[PDB]
Order: C-alpha cells, then structure tokens, then sequence
C-alpha cells in the first residue's frame, strides 16, 4: 500500500551516529540524540503529506520512601552521587539532595489542578509547572 | 492534598539554564535540554513514591506534495537548506534531498504494521523501523 496514515514509534535505529556523522552534527548533539527514541504521525491525503515527528528520551524511575534517605545518581544530569532525603512540610514535599552541591534539592506541591516543582542549586532556583492531564 | 498522583505535563520552565549551569551541565548539553518538555508520572501510595520521566521535543512539520519540488531548512539536524523532490517508486516513498551532501534523501515504505525509513547521506545508510500504534 501507499497509505502511510497513521502514528508511528519507532522500534529500531541502525547507523544513526554515521549518518549524523555524514552531516557533520557534533558531538555532544550526537551523545545525546543516539539516545532518543522518534513518534511520527504521518497525515496523508492523496499525494498531500505533513509529518509530525516528537523525539523522546525516558529517564531512569526513581523510587523513594518518605523519610528514609536513598542514595542517588544524576545520570539524568550531572551524573553525581548524592544522598537523598524526602520530607513533608505540610503538603509540601521537601527533598534535599546531600552531597557536593550546597543547597541542593527540590520541593514540589499541588495546587488545584496544577503540580508545582522548584529544583535549587546554589543560588540558582528554577520553577516548574506541570498541568494534570 | 498529599496526593501527588498523576500523569502530569510541563506547562512551563523558568530559570532551568541557570540550575543547569549551578551543576556544570557543558554547553552543548543545556542547549538542548532548555527546549525539551517533560511528562511526569508519579505513583504514589501512601509514603511509597515512584517517579516516571519522559522528556520529548516537538520537531516543525513537514509538509509537501509528491511531485512538487520545495526548500527544507534541517533545523531538526545540520540547519542546512535542500531542494527536497519527493516521487513514488511503486509504493515506496522516495526523497532526494539536493544540496551541498552528495546521495542524501531517504526511501519509506510499509510492510505489514511495520514502517521502514532509509536515511542516506554519502556513503553512510540509517534504518529505521516503526510499529504501527
């Protein structure tokens, strides 16, 4: 059939870093995009095509108890070792991540239908919101 | 509430350079990690948390019509501009993609629920393979 409709998820992906290569995409592009896994949806009418194409990376699960300490590899980031610890304030849940870093760690809460996450670093404090879906 | 529950997605993302750069995330790296979005899967029961991660990208569109040559800027890639002519070749969908790289385009096709899709850029050749979803 030429009938390409539909979404499509991407099983298998042989040679990428070489024909990355081949376009001269750099390094760390290429460390990174080796690792993606690629959703197409194809809407074809006809000889009319549009693709829509969302690239995609899983993290690795995190598991924790409230109130008893883990330890942690950033693999996800900077790829260091730090040993966690999660708390309730309130409704607010309060994580610090003890290691290298000073004030380093995470507090998060709901508020109606929406997730708040504010990660610290130092001085640097970067605020997430998440819609629930 | 204490009830974290949910799939949730990132609405929005503020100061996330800056967190980065505070954990000596290299260049390259924060340059694309400050355009991904993320979902969020939290399991929760009772104090037993498990997190689930998924970042993802939206690439541009792609629209054209088999026969009618038209001009692609790869940004998802090398940031390059081709001449893209897309033609059948029974029913396997045929891309030459003209520019500076020699023998670059790709080939797509369906056999069964599974999409294939042939990468070419010089000498270099990358396979892909989609399942139906």
């Amino acid at each position: 059939t030429r009938d390409q409709n539909g979404t499509w998820e991407m099983e298998s992906n042989e040679n990428f870093e070489g024909y990355m290569k081949a376009l001269d995409i750099d390094f760390a592009t290429r460390k990174i995009a080796v690792r993606l896994t690629q959703t197409l949806v194809i809407d074809q009418d006809g000889d009319n095509f549009k693709f829509k194409t969302t690239s995609t990376f899983r993290n690795a699960d995190v598991d924790f108890t409230v109130g008893v300490e883990f330890d942690e590899y950033t693999k996800s980031l900077d790829n260091r070792h730090v040993k966690a610890l999660v708390t309730w304030e309130g409704d607010v849940l309060v994580c610090v991540q003890k290691g290298e870093k000073e004030n380093r760690g995470w507090k998060k809460w709901i508020e109606g239908d929406k997730l708040y996450l504010e990660l610290t670093c130092g001085d640097q404090v970067c605020r997430q919101v998440f819609k629930k879906k």
